[PDB]
């Protein structure tokens, strides 16, 4: 028992990190087979960090303009042999195939899904943490300058699902990247400028999962016969900043084991939104939406 | 910025996890050079949890009483050729050396310092998460049955500092283990007898760090002119389940960049124990002490 946030073991992903460097601009690269993905703002100097014609920067660039170096080991130097643009990413093709390429896939996440991040600086992994993809389409992480390109992923069996490559910071402590198809999550642009983000809804399903976890592992008190039909709750959610609760088998499993119905909870969450009191429940003091239903079962 | 919880990369340590088995008892061991470390309760059957004298159990063991499999690329089977017991750990010696043995040390961590745990199950890594060693010498982590043998570590530069091996759950949803000198964390004994506590205290130096990070993210209001000497505080700390703020760590540095005096926070913490206003500080209305000064530095240096 006990409920902490966990990232996946990073060994397999760590072996794919490299440092892409375009002149004086330098960031992080993902190396799989003999392709190196990295963010496209690496080819942007400083003066034009504003309104850059990327298609012009793309044709401007030539293979000799780039460099990439594996610091992990054994290194080291790979020859950039071909380049293309794929949305906000830049798809570098390289001399050698990564002998440590895992069984991998490229998938996008939805709000409320979780993935683990490998935070790298100059192609050197430094830390990992798990994050949830937000409703406004941002993540709350901790990344510093030169962290761009650092990746997010999940593991389905032996296959490592790659879902994120960090791009930039917006707001304070709030971040975005793109998916490996090139699409920035939530439209944002790969250039820092006025692009203020939509408001943050609370992940209602994840809260519900979190509250089931708390019913296990201890208490479990606010649970009363008072309930709120998922349909009346989802109407309330529109006004009060919660997501539209859907629910799943994974959630039913949590209901059945505890013996507490979904609704008895959906009610409760309405009362702790106001009553930020308890005093606490697990964590926390009130409302964690970072813990998915997938997670909560996985930790029993 | 943000301030999330970061375990170190697990790579190096994942390479060193194996499965150990004795009787039909099976747990996670750590393989370094020609040496495999695992909790000593593996060789207990189940009927001896009350008075397992391991002194007895270690003699009755032959090398050929233990199977040890790696499981992770590249597999797998390794052959024991030298057993031993050192405190609550088991020290095995095996026919082959780990070719992916990192640079490492054993170092006993102190309360309030943090480290990354690699959760294992049948010699298989499964999750990592950072955690803090509490005052009461427990860690409030997440394990299940089987994970025993799981290991906690702190990467110092190019070196791994092994500081934990997971041994049991104090039937609480909090956990303790051994260090890699044999010694248990807290003076506990590895047994099914019901065991005591040693209440928690808030890690003062860690709350202070957190409050700085709040200021670094623009959260201040709890700040005032007031102060309260370090020693003043430490006297009060005793009475209210807080640790002696030795702090006095080369940070500071957080005191230097914020221009907010360490003592000022000692006053604010004092009132925030009373309070809150209630405003919130980085999404909380209770003092958070699982973040070290170093975390706050690394995370915004």
């Amino acid at each position: 028992s006990g409920l902490v946030k966990m990232s996946h073991p990073s060994g397999d992903v760590e072996a794919c990190m490299v440092q892409v460097t375009c002149g004086s601009m330098t960031l992080n690269g993902l190396w799989l087979d003999n392709t190196v993905w990295c963010p496209r703002h690496v080819m942007c100097p400083a003066d034009q960090l504003s309104d850059p014609n990327y298609d012009a920067l793309l044709i401007s660039m030539t293979n000799h303009s780039f460099s990439v170096q594996k610091h992990i080991g054994a290194p080291a130097n790979l020859r950039v042999v071909g380049h293309a643009m794929q949305g906000t990413l830049l798809k570098l093709t390289v001399d050698v195939a990564n002998p440590s390429t895992p069984a991998y896939t490229f998938t996008t996440v939805k709000p409320g899904a979780a993935f683990s991040v490998l935070a790298c600086y100059n192609g050197r992994p430094t830390g990992t943490f798990t994050v949830v993809m937000r409703p406004n389409y941002t993540i709350k992480g901790s990344f510093l300058c030169g962290s761009c390109g650092s990746v997010g992923y999940t593991k389905e069996g032996s296959v490592i699902n790659f879902c994120y490559m960090h791009q930039m910071e917006l707001a304070n402590g709030t971040h975005t990247g793109s998916a490996f198809d090139g699409t920035m999550y939530g439209a944002f642009m790969d250039k820092q400028v006025h692009q203020v983000q939509l408001t943050d809804k609370y992940c209602s399903v994840n809260v519900v999962a979190w509250l089931y976890a708390a019913i296990l592992n201890g208490c479990a008190w606010f649970v009363k016969p008072n309930r709120t039909s998922v349909v009346s709750f989802n109407e309330w959610a529109l006004a009060n900043q919660f997501t539209e609760f859907v629910g799943t088998q994974s959630v039913d499993m949590l209901a059945v084991k505890t013996g507490v119905a979904i609704e008895q909870l959906l009610y409760a969450i309405q009362q702790l939104y106001t009553g930020f009191q308890g005093k606490q429940i697990l964590g926390s003091t009130m409302l964690e939406d970072e813990f998915t239903p997938e997670d909560v079962n996985m930790q029993i």
